[PDB]
């Protein structure tokens, strides 16, 4: 019949540049160093990167505040380098997904520079501008970034809308013409080949009429209040018709903050929005509202909240699949068990869940060698804006004193997937002949590319096996998933299937031994994979005995 599209049966890789490969000795990783391991990619399997935010920017948000969206950022190379990444990537027969951040721009943005002179300046509204009310901002908005989403500039006399950093002024939608400014803009990048794009806060958006303050209730979740603009679908169908219906790349959206009962308008192909979903669910199945803190849940939560995901792709919409990315702890810490006996087979038990999950699987940098959060020892060993928010917020105000927040922030920072990534034992991981940008895992001795690649039985390789088998196995990738248990704590068990071909994915996610019976009437009929396995079942099995953190895919009959 008509074939899936490239991307659904695709295996992502998510390079956050600034912390992948430096070449010239500033501690800051560049277009050439990425260039330069794009054979180590290739080799792993990969079909195509998708890289954090390169265009210029003052990096008050590592890329994200964006001065100028047609140069790239001075720190990774030149547009020269950019081609040079695109012209390798081809060669390889690998594409090409980039970073689109216009929910805001810089305050250095030359158009901020303009909207900020005057009431009456052609660029005043390019974005939010409102005067205050009783003696203080415009409306009770927090920022996701510290204190109020509100900045008075004394210039005019108004405030200006940042749901982000200070120096992140959210761009307005309201207004044609940004619009139709931000249309060419993706055009420019678009013409270049690009293959992908994904939307950094693409609920966001739509701002709500009038700006009225959150109730009592909306302000214990106001990221969900700001994915309810009206015009939100309107502007992100608008997007489609003018640019996206031109060309064949593939758009994902992170659907930061919105319920996920909302997440097919993004999604549904038929209404031409965006083609794949970032939902932030089972990534933050274990965070508290603040963001700061965790909470205890057990596997139950985390196939529950799979199963839901999966249940809103429906028949015509498609999820991207991710256990890590770059605002998030380490996979393996997270979900996982990072102590040093059970890292790599808990890490080789998650990448087994992460390449059979219905979806586009992304693997974040370093999760392919079992790279783990990092021994914060103080509030100054990290970088992220974010928590000197939370500082702002929870330890100026009394709330919390900083060691709790050094305690709980810890497990949770952004920071602990920024760290660079581990090359070799050379000095700093082989990341860089310099001082780091941001300090490397003193465990780099034990977890690293040189040593990973060279052993068959290292999470590297299980990941590289994987993904090849994932690859040979269409049903993998598009067929139907069925979880066997969704009460189950203990053995995460469900069927993937497609064209009367279906295979069993099989993960105690336990540190004891455990025991699956298989559904009645279904039997293993090969088994394609597993780890920390002491042996395969045998043919015709209607029950497997699982050693601790043991995984594998069995294709049933
Ligand atoms: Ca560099």
């Amino acid at each position: 019949k008509p074939g899936a599209p490239w991307w659904k049966s695709a295996v992502f890789y998510q390079v956050y540049p600034r912390s992948f490969k430096d070449t010239n000795g500033d501690g800051i990783g560049d277009f050439k160093g990425l260039t330069e391991k794009l054979d180590y990619l290739k080799g792993l399997g990969i079909d195509a990167i998708w890289i954090n935010p390169h265009y210029a920017s003052p990096n008050t948000d590592n890329g994200y505040d964006i001065s100028d969206y047609r140069e790239v950022m001075k720190e990774y190379g030149t547009m020269e380098d950019f081609d040079r990444l695109m012209a390798e990537l081809k060669k390889r027969g690998m594409r090409l997904m980039v970073d689109v951040v216009i929910n805001h721009s810089s305050d250095q943005h030359e158009w901020f520079k303009s909207s900020r002179a005057s009431k009456d300046n052609p660029y005043r509204d390019y974005y939010f501008w409102r005067d205050g009310k009783d003696g203080h901002e415009p409306n009770n908005y927090p920022s996701f970034f510290g204190g109020s989403a509100w900045e008075k500039d004394p210039v005019t006399g108004q405030y200006y809308l940042h749901y982000f950093g200070r120096q992140q002024p959210d761009l307005n939608w309201d207004t044609p013409k940004l619009r139709e400014e931000l249309y060419a803009m993706l055009r420019f990048w678009l013409d270049k080949g690009v293959s992908g794009m994904r939307f950094d806060t693409v609920a966001t958006y739509s701002k709500t009429p009038g700006f009225p303050d959150l109730t009592p209730e909306q302000m214990k979740n106001f990221a969900e209040a700001y994915t309810q603009g009206p015009n939100l679908h309107r502007y992100l169908q608008e997007m489609h018709e003018k640019v996206f219906d031109h060309y064949d790349a593939v758009t994902a959206g992170e659907i930061f903050g919105a319920p996920l009962n909302q997440v097919p308008l993004f999604i549904d192909s038929r209404r031409k929005e965006l083609d794949m979903a970032f939902t932030f669910d089972l990534i933050r199945y274990d965070r508290a509202l603040d963001r700061w803190h965790t909470i205890p849940r057990t596997l139950a939560d985390f196939r529950q909240t799979i199963d839901k995901v999966d249940a809103i792709a429906g028949e015509y919409g498609w999820n991207t699949f991710f256990l890590g990315n770059h605002d998030n702890p380490r996979a393996v810490s997270h979900f996982g068990d990072d102590r040093p006996q059970w890292r790599e087979a808990s890490a080789k038990a998650l990448a087994t869940v992460t390449l059979t999950q219905r979806g586009t699987p992304f693997i974040f940098q370093g999760d392919e060698l079992g790279m783990t959060n990092y021994p914060f020892k103080t509030l100054q060993d990290f970088d992220d804006i974010e928590v000197k928010g939370f500082f702002q917020d929870y330890v100026e105000t009394g709330k919390a004193t900083a060691e709790e927040l050094l305690t709980n922030v810890a497990l949770t920072s952004r920071d602990n997937a920024r760290t660079p990534f581990q090359w070799d034992d050379s000095a700093n991981a082989g990341f860089t002949t310099g001082k780091p940008w941001l300090k490397v895992n003193p465990n780099y001795t034990e977890i690293n590319a040189a040593r990973e690649i060279g052993d068959p039985k290292s999470v590297y390789s299980f990941y590289r096996n994987l993904i090849s088998i994932r690859h040979e196995t269409p049903a993998l990738s598009t067929g139907s998933y069925r979880d066997i248990d969704p009460s189950n704590a203990d053995v995460y068990a469900y069927t993937r299937s497609q064209d009367g071909e279906t295979y069993l994915v099989v993960v105690n996610f336990k540190a004891e031994p455990r025991s699956f019976t298989l559904p009645d009437g279904m039997h293993i009929a090969e088994t394609l994979i597993e780890s920390s396995s002491p042996a395969a079942p045998a043919a015709g099995a209607a029950s497997l005995e699982l050693q601790p953190w043991q995984s594998g895919i069995y294709k049933v009959k």
